[PDB]
């Protein structure tokens, strides 16, 4: 309303990364400022930020480093500050997915420019390279690249549902999975393909070396080589039903479904781990300070700091 | 209790929330909202001649601000026994404490939300395509096999037939054995909602609202013209709401005619939910939300 009189924004929404990272966008306009000492600064009050005490390994160890671990349990008024996706959009066009199996590339307006069809459901978030190639998989079993006009580039067949999105490395290799872990050429063929001892439902983190890693179902964080070779693997005692993220300082993190959260390095030793005691099911997120938040069931969030 | 976890889903197919922190009614029967400029009342239509709705019915649209948010799944809890599925394939038994009671595992992952029956009885689908039926110990009663994943709850009706969709809507016998199956114009990926006369209502991605009889054969059908990507709620008149993804929201009444439609501008994909006075509420994907009045 009034549009030619009074501005009007419209709200921040997380973006896919590439590297198969998912940035909040807001970052934190709306979560805290960041004291010149290096202090951090919540806007929440002043009880419900409780600063967590991670530990390393099981003997009960203390962990005594740069990372900061912080236990948000903001009131009902403040929820919408972090919360607690089908669609990508690109250069004023949106691509969403849809149930009935096609992938929609709708205009502002809301007009349809065109949709490609897949034989079954999409349960997929649909991610676009550089080139505006839009990659996208199907529950009926194939990963679809498909042009910015609406036809395909090429499709690539696997042994099950792909119900996750992709990830994009430098090198323009399409990571995904489904009965295993895929990495793909650009063209549309297989580099090769490494099975993390459980079918994989979520996207893989590219690291700035080239270091693929995945969590899996079957309680393990695997770092995987760019040849797709087994770099090493982290063990937890519970499934891990979410994606790991990589922080600035290269660690990598991730949480089992019981809330436990992990911090390991890049060699696979582990820096640190936190029982928040709170399950999980989000993916992790990240802002542009590199701040990594899990938010949980219950309403609360962690944040981390580096 | 499950402290470290935290609506419910009627058997019947919808879900209620319970509104003391949304409204009130007034004595001379008008509705007062905790929100002013956010609260906008809508004036349903009729077809789409151009004719005005003035009926009983009567909705609204709110637009919260995000501090106001607050005042509007994988898992159910049954006697103290939370069953929650996994993407692992498994349906998981966990005790108040967090412990493991025991699990059960498909061949592949699950996405749909477990239901129970009175007598104690879980019903769950795989993308495994079978329809799992549990006891409480975690054995198997039986499954039922399908042609496409399960990817939405099922349904029990009074007699307890259980309903549910995949590459078809599936009836199926207490005892495992297909009642009947009909098919929607497309595979089914909402649950159904069973009224009270036992018609069963499925919502489709061919852009139409199913009716089907207790006994599998159509009642009849109403196009939209738009892919329905949410389950149909029945108000406490009997009327069938809807939401096509575009947010072009439908109320039909139970012999198949419109009642009224009101296009909303804003696109839904949620499934609408009802509290304990019988209001209906929309979310839509822009954060605004819809109440229905009956």
């Amino acid at each position: 309303k009034w549009e030619f009189l009074i501005g009007n924004s419209i709200d921040s929404s997380p973006i896919l990364a590439k590297n198969g990272t998912i940035y909040l966008g807001s970052s934190n306009k709306n979560l805290y400022a960041i004291n010149t000492d290096g202090s951090v600064k919540w806007f929440f009050k002043s009880g419900e930020i409780i600063e967590c005490r991670p530990s390393i390994g099981k003997d009960g160890t203390i962990y005594f480093g740069s990372d900061k671990v912080y236990a948000i349990n903001p009131d009902g008024t403040e929820k919408w500050r972090f919360d607690t996706s089908d669609f990508t959009i690109f250069e004023d066009i949106l691509y969403v997915t849809s149930m009935d199996g096609h992938l929609y590339a709708i205009n502002t307006d809301g007009t349809e420019k065109w949709r490609f069809k897949t034989k079954k459901a999409i349960y997929a978030t649909p991610i676009v390279s550089e080139d505006g190639t839009i990659y996208v998989g199907s529950n009926d079993n194939y990963l679809y690249a498909i042009n910015p006009d609406g036809t395909e580039k090429w499709r690539f067949k696997t042994n099950d549902a792909i119900t996750s999105a992709a990830s994009i490395g430098k090198d323009g290799t399409i990571y995904f999975g489904s009965d295993k872990v895929y990495a793909i050429n650009p063209d549309g063929t297989e580099k090769w393909n490494f099975y993390a001892g459980y079918w994989t439902v979520t996207r893989p983190a590219i690291s700035e070396d080239g270091t693929i890693y995945v969590t899996s179902l079957d309680g393990h964080l695997y770092a995987i080589n760019p040849d797709g070779t087994e770099k090493w693997r982290f063990k937890t005692g519970k499934r891990i039903e979410s994606s790991p993220v990589i922080g600035n300082t290269d660690t990598i993190y991730f949480g089992s479904y019981d809330g436990h959260l992990y911090a390991i390095n890049p060699d696979g030793t582990e820096k640190w781990n936190f029982e928040t005691g709170s399950w999980i099911i989000a993916t992790p997120v990240i802002d542009e300070n590199g701040t990594i938040y899990f938010g949980t069931r219950n309403g609360k969030f962690y944040a981390l700091f580096n």
